[PDB]
């Protein structure tokens, strides 16, 4: 029996560091984006989505041109970037990355593996779909 009654967001006004959790909390982002572990604490802005602990290691390597490790809370983050987690979040990034994902895929359990999948995934873009943002037109601002 879940009684509920938990959701005053209105008194937590201006709160991202609050925002951030209540994402996670979502089935959506309950799991990592690509082992889909139990507990994703770290989480990818530059991207939009939440991953695990040994996941982010792999995402440092890529690049801060290509993605941007940071802690959750640990670390300090900006509306600008906030609104891009939800903007985004798990929910479009499997939408989008896991678009041109076969029918019969498997989120790999090893790092050998992962390191590589998360790479060819996102730096080489392989199951990348960009049809999805096919909205480019830079006009004057
Ligand atoms: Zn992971």
């Amino acid at each position: 029996g879940s009684s509920g009654s938990s959701g005053k967001a209105q008194k937590l006004n201006e709160q991202h560091q609050l925002i951030l959790s209540k994402l996670l909390r979502e089935e959506d982002n309950k799991y990592c984006a690509d082992c889909e572990a139990k507990g994703p604490r770290w989480a990818s802005w530059n991207i939009g989505v939440f991953i695990c602990i040994r996941c982010a290691g792999i995402h440092r390597n890529l690049g801060v041109h290509i993605s941007r490790v940071k802690s959750v809370n640990l670390d300090q983050w900006t509306a600008e970037q906030i609104q891009c987690m939800q903007d985004m979040g798990n929910t479009k990034a499997r939408l989008l990355y896991e678009a041109n994902l076969p029918e019969n895929f498997r989120r790999p359990q090893t790092d050998q593996a992962v390191e590589f999948f998360i790479r060819d995934k996102y730096e080489k873009k392989k199951y990348y779909d960009k049809n999805a943002i096919a909205i480019s037109g830079p006009s004057s601002g």
